[PDB]
């Protein structure tokens, strides 16, 4: 129902590994950490699911940047 501070930093590392350098990993994490609990746990456990939400977040962050 919102990620703990411990859970949030697990998502941060997880996001960093499937992103390059210079990617907005703090903002991508904020977006994923907002998701329901079953989807957060899925993003720490399935590296391919994580890559799908990291990418579709980083795209919404592009659409919003203009």
């Amino acid at each position: 129902g919102g990620a703990s501070v411990k859970e949030r930093e697990r998502l941060l590392k997880a996001v960093i590994s499937v992103t390059e350098s210079g990617a907005p990993v703090e903002d991508i994490t904020d977006m994923i950490a907002s998701l329901p609990k079953k989807d957060r746990a899925l993003a720490l456990f399935n590296p391919e699911f994580l890559k799908q939400k990291v990418d579709e977040a980083k795209d919404i962050l592009d659409i919003t940047d203009e």
